[PDB]
């Protein structure tokens, strides 16, 4: 028993991690297999990133001016192109510790892992949740882009996130594995406005199945509710809506639990509308959602990798 | 910017887990160079662990009857010895993945990642606290016993902890790497009590300079307090008290933000006193403690390793 914010096993990604330096700017890349996958703001210089022109800056550059060091190895660069907001450089070495891996595109209100890195060096894990304005609630620092975000299946790692700047209240934007950032947002210096914000439904209903499944019951209420009902009182809290997929993804933790989903619907109502009265859930006096059902699931079953 | 729960890569740990069965019990053991180190109840049928007599279970079994598969390859075990609550097995080959390490005893209110593994294999890296009463809030089920915490240094892995068993209300329970228990427990399931736990005011201290750090400030107060008037108002709260030797570690913290420890602790006790109402802190509704001084300043300057 017990359950805590957990993040995957970073070693398959661990050894990916390079420092890619280009002029006086240094950041991390993605070493797989004869690739080295990076953010393409590493040829800009400070007063390129005000309102940086990527492509000419990068056709004023060559294959050597691109220092890529795995550990204290340089890898030689033999090749160079742009795709989207990331750098992909061709290298003379194919990475012998590339994992089996996949390039993803998750959706909003799914989690993955963080590995955060200085100078292709790791400096630590910690798990996230792609927000529904498309931002992650992160840690990081200058020189941490280059960093990625992931998730494991068996022996598959699936790059989801890499990191490229930080917005107002400690909020950070990336793009997936293809260059494509996730919401809004152009990697340039200028005021740009992330979305509002909404707390993920589907992954507070999860968490409060994670608190059943562990002994901590005591907002289970007597009552039911239509999913019509409850997507009206969770409208004015700003929760996004609840659909029957989230209905049908909850299934396994429901049939576990023996509590149908509307029933946990119409507890999840009442603390909303009344509050915790100072008592906490799973040791917390807020309502957590960045646990998908999937996360829930594995940690109180033990899947491994 | 931003400031999370971090755990360390977990890569070099992840390399030394080795699943080991005896009999009809399976758990985790630790790889290192010639021997591999688990928990001894391995030995044990689940009749055995409500009265256990260890030395006398283990003259009993051969080297043959350890089986211990790393991946899916098979340790051939040449010889085997019981060091208080673990057992060291002798295997006929070094593990190459073997890092720099050491074995470690930690003190309370340290931190340290735990790497959950089942049958051999990594679940999920999350970070703990040895809570003063010897015991951490962790996340373990069936098969996760041999799993192991740690902190990294560089290159240096100090494992510090490998786990046992579990106490009422999700509390975990185990030993240092030499088999000697963490507190006053012993790995037999009978009736057993944990001391009443305290909450570790330097680490809440230093989460409040994290705070500082990132622009939540509201909790700074215009006042100073002496050290033995906040240990007085500390301990009606069960906070630990606070050392001379706390204040100096909290120097580079109070150093970088230019906030007095003892300014802080005056911030602290009118919390403490007044509460938050109804406001966060790092996101956080409740104070937090299990963030070391060290933890603070390696996630906000990037340490990596
Ligand atoms: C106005 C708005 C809302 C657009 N924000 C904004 O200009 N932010 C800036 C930013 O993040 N930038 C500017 C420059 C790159 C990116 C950068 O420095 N990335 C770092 C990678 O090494 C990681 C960062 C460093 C701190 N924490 C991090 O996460 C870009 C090409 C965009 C900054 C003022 C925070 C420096
Ligand atoms: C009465 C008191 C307070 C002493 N508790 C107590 O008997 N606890 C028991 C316990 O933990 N035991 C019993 C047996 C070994 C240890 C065990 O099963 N360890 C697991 C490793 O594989 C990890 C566990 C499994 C669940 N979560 C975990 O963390 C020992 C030799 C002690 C139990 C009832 C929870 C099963």
């Amino acid at each position: 028993s017990g359950f805590r914010k957990m993040a995957f096993p970073s070693g398959k990604v661990e050894g990916c991690m390079v420092q890619v330096t280009c002029g006086t700017t240094t950041l991390n890349g993605l070493w797989l297999d004869d690739v080295v996958y990076c953010p393409r703001h590493v040829i800009c210089t400070s007063e390129d990133m005000l309102n940086p022109n990527y492509e000419d800056l990068l056709i004023r550059k060559s294959n050597h001016n691109f220092l890529v060091q795995a550990g204290n190895v340089q890898l030689r660069v033999i090749g160079h192109s742009m795709q989207n907001c990331v750098l992909k450089l061709k290298v003379d070495t194919a990475n012998p510790k590339t994992p089996k891996y996949k390039f993803v595109r998750i959706q909003p209100g799914q989690t993955f892992s963080v590995l955060a890195c200085y100078n292709g060096s790791p400096s630590g894990v910690y798990q996230c949740a792609m927000r529904p304005n498309f931002t992650i609630k992160g840690s990081f620092l200058n020189g941490s882009c280059g960093s990625v975000g992931f998730n494991i299946d068996y022996d598959c790692v699936s790059f989801c996130y890499m990191h490229h700047m930080e917005l107002p209240t400690g909020v950070h934007a990336g793009t997936d594995l293809e260059g494509n950032f996730y919401g809004p947002f152009v990697d340039r210096q200028t005021a740009q406005a992330a979305g509002t914000d909404t707390t993920i439904t589907v992954n507070v209903l999860a968490w409060l199945y994670a608190a059943v499944i562990n002994g901590d019951r005591w907002f289970l209420n007597r009552f039911t509710t239509t999913l019509n009902d409850f997507n009206l009182v969770a409208m004015k809290y700003n929760y996004e809506p609840l659909t029957q997929d989230h209905v049908d993804i909850l299934g396994p933790l429901s049939a576990q639990t023996g509590i149908a989903v509307l029933d946990m619907c119409a507890s999840l109502k009442e603390l909303l509308q009344n509050g915790m009265n100072g008592r906490t859930i799973l040791g917390s006096a807020l309502l957590e959602d960045e646990f998908t059902p999937f996360d829930v699931v594995r940690q109180c079953s033990g899947v491994t990798f």
